[PDB]
């Protein structure tokens, strides 16, 4: 299945659509004049300028630099470049949620990279209120529970997995068992720029041991500090900036999954762009069967499939942002990596630390597509 | 099925490879220094230059205009960098197929485009052979009579199917058939530079009917005609040059299919390209569910059916040179377009002229594909 309950997604999206207004009491154009290189700081100005939000819902007049392109698709351009920037973990307001993840979560520490760091979250908010308003996508994916908090929905257990299958299934272990062989206290270690503290997760909790009677209540303060209780603020600052342009009642006619959809789209990866910039070792080569053979598998993979395989090579399923050209390894600079190895008995295996695939000589594209999904998977 | 005998395809690689022999009687790098904006002029004079084809062999090492990058992916980009200059019909040497193909075929009238014409015919040979010499790809399809003529096999009206159906559709019916109904005349019509000649198939042939008797003869002459007699000093300079590093007869063990796949690898629309360069019009948008189904119902398509969609709504199956940022209309540019149109139990239908798919806006995603892929169909 692809994409399950569309019915009442559309459904839920036409409605939407009608109850939004565009005012006729505005001006024709909301006009902005950027360059590509500074579109961070210059459209965060231009945007926060502005007092009248509704004046910001008329037709999008974005120009960089250039004349003679359509309006709406250089208005999803500046979407699509803003995006890269706003949730760049760079600039300290959003952060990927694990490494080997490509989701964004607040990051908790946001006002000690920016002491206007508030500002910048509103202003966030009103370029997605803006995005879904004018029915365009952004370039980026939160994890479940920031669509959640969007939509004022509990964050759960449940909600974990996508983020930390590991933890996840620790806390599903503690949840369905004893865990007093475990001897865990209400406590937990944060990480702050690469400094650790010790955290109660209830007052004394460094002192007071998880047992059945209370592992509830343990699961539940983790999560909330895992998600919630540290980012509050940023995402009230968030809310009101996306409220300006959308109200919240309408909005939360969405579910969580509806919502990132509407707001986001699907996550793959750019096969072109991967192909384009690996490098072939030990023998192989371009036209090479067994090279020709592994593209096409890949073509053939579901987006989720070779995301997990971009995981399983690189180690983690992100994408640098300026495509595969700029791809890393541990020691620097690393193109992907395909390397002649092994019998082709063998399935193949990665090397991480240089973004390397060790792919063995298959007798057949067959052989090759059966033996490369089941080392994906 | 995808890679259809690619057992034996594998097989005859290996044998391949190993009968090929790179000299120790060498320099250790044939070296180009090169711009990209003239590469075509600039590689025909440096490749030209050379007397003993065997240095050719050496190590690839070409610069365009800096240093720090991967000398094989260097040798990549320069194949398919130059492979998008001496395949532009601009040049005179190769035309497209037909108006709807991407395949090329040699231009009979290059010498009339170029004095010089087989001197660069044998360049382009000396091209391809440097590729499967050094294990590349080349960013072009020929058609299936040019692999053939390679390989010295014979054409065939078969070879004309893929080529231009309606055409191998009427000489296989009269092949079928008495043709005598038809009034057909052992004469064609060539047209050269937007002038039609009529040339005679057979000596006085304008004069003499085709009937059940010497209608073989008749079939025999048109695809002698349309593939063979206009091009063997072209072939005959390609093949010189394409020998200077394969020996012919290695290149022969690989049948016609084999052989494009090793020269030139698998057809495809780049879906990334392609998305990033669309329009909508009349209510949709990027994030709008029937766009965001569309996208997704062309990524789950077979690289055939997504050409076959690129045809239907553009008119042709070829991608411009530089992607879809500049794709051409009737009226000039025209980029790719999605307009609402229609009631959900209409299927697709498309305007060529303006690159345009008129889109019902139908009520599920399962829905959306069915439709869009029948239309296709
Ligand atoms: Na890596
Ligand atoms: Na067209």
């Amino acid at each position: 299945l692809y994409f399950q309950g569309s019915r009442e997604f559309k459904q839920k999206y036409d409605y939407f659509r009608k109850k939004l207004k565009k005012p006729a009491d505005i001006p024709n154009r909301f006009e902005m004049k950027l360059h590509r290189n500074n579109i961070f700081e210059e459209s965060y100005r231009r945007i926060m300028s502005v007092k009248r939000p509704d004046v910001l819902k008329a037709r999008l007049w974005i120009e960089f630099e250039e004349k003679g392109l359509d309006y709406g698709g250089v208005a999803r351009e500046w979407f699509f470049l803003l995006s890269k920037e706003m949730f760049n973990p760079y600039y300290g307001l959003f952060e990927y949620s694990a490494t080997d993840n490509y989701t964004l979560q607040i990051n908790p520490n946001s006002g000690l990279c920016n002491e206007d760091h508030l500002s910048y979250f509103t202003f966030i908010g009103r370029v997605a209120g803006l995005a879904v308003f004018h029915g365009k996508l952004l370039d980026g994916f939160f994890i479940r529970p920031f669509y959640k908090m969007m939509l004022g929905k509990q964050i759960t257990l449940n909600d974990m997995e996508s983020v930390d299958s590991e933890y996840y299934n620790s806390l599903k272990w503690i949840l369905e068992n004893d865990p007093t062989e475990l001897d865990l206290m209400f406590c937990i270690d944060e990480e702050n720029f690469g400094q650790t503290y010790q955290v109660d997760l209830k007052p004394n909790g460094s002192e007071i041991m998880v047992t059945n009677e209370n592992k509830r209540e343990y699961i539940d303060l983790v999560i909330q500090w895992r998600f919630v209780n540290r980012v509050q603020k940023q995402m009230n600052a968030f809310l009101e900036g996306f409220t300006e342009l959308l109200p919240i009642d309408l909005i939360k006619i969405f579910d969580e999954n509806e919502l990132e959809l509407l707001m986001c789209g699907l996550g793959d990866v750019d096969v072109n762009d991967w192909r384009q910039h690996s490098i072939y070792k030990n023998g192989y080569c371009p036209n090479h069967p067994v090279i020709q053979w592994f593209w096409k598998a890949v073509l053939l993979m579901d987006a989720e499939k070779r995301i997990r395989l971009l995981q399983f090579v690189t180690g983690t399923s992100r994408v640098p942002m300026n495509g595969f050209a700029e791809l890393y390894g541990s020691n620097g600079p690393q193109l992907f990596t395909i390397e002649q190895w092994g019998s082709p008995e063998k399935l193949p295996r990665a090397h991480t630390c240089f973004n390397r695939l060790d792919l063995p000589p298959y007798e057949t594209f067959e052989d090759l597509r059966e033996k490369l999904l089941m080392a994906v998977e």
